[PDB]
């Protein structure tokens, strides 16, 4: 018995090794702040951008008055509750607040907008919405406004700021009460993944999988209450919640900074202000913070780790990270859905520069197979398949999606084209996924081209991924025209796609106009040939 349906637990045996093995060890994930809190209750647990800073026994403490608050407010023991929040000290406390009062946090990104948000809050049936008001010139609270006319399920809104006619996040505070602990094998929180269909999906992670997670990365990352970790990645991002990021810092006891965005001037700042020891960027910022040094002042010493994923790093900048960063490089292929693989650090340079990783853990299985589905001789190039202590066996509410992604014996599709090395280090080869990464943000074409089709001057729409040296790839628009009617340009695609809700970072960056698209369904190769001019 399972606290929420739509999701699919491990199948009894795989349970059994897991925990067997240590892997799971039974306790809820909000227990990491509470036992270290414990243990070290006047070590600085966060600090923010202005500079603020709160104690273990400080942040445990307010977590638990937040808790009993949500409760005040009927949120509560299963409830999801879509985040929507920058990197403020606000993120940190109501993430445990809302894990100790048994709610399920469905973490969302600043940048997404109505359509994602209506989107998850639809599926998951959330009951609560958790915004900014006003963040990077948008208000989010008109956000709300539109979630809540088109979601019924929402009944509370919690503002980070003026909270206009909702509810002042602040004022979500109470004397702490008694409050039951969750199953550890039950899902902890909902991620938000780019998917390869028409809906973003939400991946259901438990209290047993998500720590080992974060306590096995914390390990292979050398994190210990040494560290000082900047969050420069939205705390959502799975890659700088958990992987080791934030959770694995408190954890471990060390301090946990936090960047307001990954420029260098804020970035650059806060890691010579409270001597940063850690961080982790997707290559475009490693790309920018490497050039940067060269005409920024800041003392960077004390940066020990850079960990860069999302995306692949080519060799040439990652070469660079020492001698320009002065710290030790980490390469990470993860995914929300589960799977890390990390270089070790103590790795030879040669496969700290070559390639992206081994699995986190010893019980991470790899499959290597083409196009037939058959596993490819050692070294050869084919879709990587996956199954482990902390990868999904399929994603929330998603029946049909999940019977096209997972094998029958419960491997996860990637999408991901790899080889395996004989040291079973990884090297990221491309994609066979219909999913643009454009410089670590993921793009569903197929989400996007539907939002496109709904232009009036537009009966079809293809998405293109194109290479780009700094980006790795942008986004490519191809048009079939309405009957009679003209297809819009870039300008105007990009202003109907954003009042319609669609976040920026999948606003298409060119328009390719066409009388038909390749047919083999759609051939995305030969689109690629034709906007190319080949
Ligand atoms: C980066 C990361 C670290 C830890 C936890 C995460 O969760 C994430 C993350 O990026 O989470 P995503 O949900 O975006 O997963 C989509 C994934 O990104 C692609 N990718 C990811 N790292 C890559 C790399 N170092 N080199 C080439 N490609 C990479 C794949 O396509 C893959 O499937
Ligand atoms: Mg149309």
């Amino acid at each position: 018995s399972h606290m929420l349906d739509g999701w699919v637990p491990w199948p009894e045996s795989f349970a059994r090794r897991y925990r067997a093995a240590g892997y799971w060890e039974g306790r809820p994930l909000d227990r990491l702040l509470r036992e270290r809190a414990a243990a070290d209750p006047d070590r600085i647990a966060l600090v923010d951008a202005a500079g603020d800073r709160w104690t273990y026994a400080e942040l445990d403490r307010h977590a638990d008055r937040q808790a009993a608050g949500l409760r005040r407010l009927g949120i509560g023991a299963g409830d999801r509750v879509v985040v929507q929040l920058p990197n403020t000290d606000a993120f940190v406390v109501l993430f445990f607040a809302l894990l100790r009062a048994g709610a399920v946090p469905v973490l969302t990104l600043p940048a997404h907008r109505e359509s994602e948000i209506v989107h998850v809050a639809e599926t998951a049936g959330a009951t609560a919405y958790v915004i900014p008001d006003v963040l990077d010139g948008f208000d989010h609270r008109a956000l709300a406004r539109a979630a809540r006319k088109a979601v019924p399920s929402i009944e509370h809104v919690l503002v980070a700021g003026e909270a206009a006619e909702f509810t002042a996040l602040a004022d979500v505070d109470a004397a702490p009460v008694p409050l039951a602990e969750p199953d550890p094998g039950d899902v902890a929180l909902l991620l938000l993944s780019g998917g390869t269909t028409g809906k973003p999906k939400l991946i259901p992670r438990t209290h047993d999988d998500y720590t080992y997670n974060v306590r096995a990365s914390a390990e292979v990352c050398g994190f210990d209450s040494d560290t000082v970790y900047l969050v420069v990645l939205p705390t959502a991002h799975n890659f700088a919640l958990a992987c080791p990021g934030l959770l694995g810092t408190l954890m471990v006891g060390g301090t946990v900074v936090l960047a307001p965005t990954p420029s260098p001037e804020d970035a650059f700042e806060l890691i010579e202000r409270e001597k940063v020891t850690a961080t982790a960027v997707v290559p475009p910022v490693a790309l920018l913070w490497l050039d940067a040094v060269e005409w920024e002042d800041a003392d960077l010493s004390s940066l020990r780790l850079l960990q860069v994923g999302g995306s692949k790093l080519g060799a040439e900048p990652a070469a660079r990270v020492r001698p320009a960063l002065g710290c030790t490089l980490q390469q990470v292929f993860g995914m929300a859905e589960g799977l890390l693989n990390y270089t070790r650090l103590d790795d030879p340079s040669d496969l700290v520069i070559q390639t992206q990783g081994r699995p986190l853990s010893p019980d991470d299985e790899i499959r290597v197979v083409d196009e037939d589905g058959r596993d490819v001789a050692p070294g050869e190039t084919g879709e990587l398949l996956t199954r482990g202590p902390y990868t999904l066996r399929g994603y929330y509410r998603a029946p049909e999606h999940n019977a096209r992604t997972f094998s029958d014996d419960g491997f996860y599709r990637t999408g991901d084209l790899v080889r395996v090395l004989p040291s079973g280090h990884l090297v990221v080869e491309g994609r066979a996924k219909d999913q643009i990464n454009r410089g670590g943000d993921k793009i569903s074409a197929e989400e996007l081209e539907n939002h496109i089709m709904a232009h009036p001057g537009v009966h079809d729409a293809a998405v293109v991924g194109m290479p780009d040296a700094t980006m790795g790839e942008r986004t490519c628009a191809c048009l079939v025209p309405r009957a009679g009617r003209s297809a819009p340009a870039q300008r105007e695609l990009a202003a109907f796609l954003t009042d319609r809700g669609v976040a920026a970072y999948k606003l298409p960056d060119r328009v390719e106009v066409m009388d038909a698209f390749p047919r083999t369904k759609t051939d995305k190769k030969e689109l690629g040939r034709r906007i190319a001019g080949q």
